């Protein structure tokens, strides 16, 4: 069983979410408790599963939180928490801060088995017109708040041609006292 010559195939490398449950999250409520969260269906983000490569070797997926309100993604303020308890998920991931800047590394496997969910993680809003070392006290908020999950994955090697995708989607617009 190998790749000696079997023409009847059609799917090169790419990176396409397996469920893309609704794209709303009411991003503003949460004082009670200490540090409650706030996720929709499938834990907000939806599901991730990568399909397109069979190279014996893990590659690391490049996904985090930015902002877009046309294409020039950006670094959220601090959209960075996602902790995930309750359910045990065996997704090996990792975050990376660089001041006022997080990401997520996660290693998948492209020809052997590395399914994931992420659904256990939540975002901050404390905009304030003026983020700074200190403290954000103003009432609701004065500024867009939208948001764009990308997910691209890019491997390092000679002929482009070889692995390198972008899924960046995510339709949250805010507005005023929304």
């Amino acid at each position: 069983m190998k790749d000696w010559q079997l023409p009847s195939h059609s799917g090169p490398y790419e990176l396409r979410i397996e469920v893309q449950p609704k794209s709303h999250h009411r991003a503003h409520y949460e004082t009670e408790g200490s540090r409650g969260a706030v996720k929709a269906s499938a834990g907000g983000h939806p599901i991730v599963q990568l399909h397109g490569y069979l190279e014996n070797e893990p590659l690391m997926l490049q996904l985090f939180i930015g902002t877009a309100d046309d294409r020039l993604l950006r670094p959220h303020a601090f959209y960075q928490v996602h902790r995930i308890t309750g359910k045990t998920v065996s997704t090996t991931s990792h975050e990376a801060i660089l001041s006022n800047t997080k990401v997520l590394e996660i290693p998948l496997l492209p020809e052997n088995s590395m399914r994931a969910v992420i659904d256990c993680a939540g975002i901050l809003k404390l905009r304030n017109s003026d983020i700074e070392l200190r403290k954000g006290e103003t009432d609701i908020g004065r500024k867009n708040t939208r948001v764009r999950l990308v997910f691209r994955v890019h491997v390092p090697q000679p002929s482009g041609r070889t692995l390198s995708l972008q899924v960046a989607s995510n339709p949250i617009e805010c507005s005023q006292r929304s």
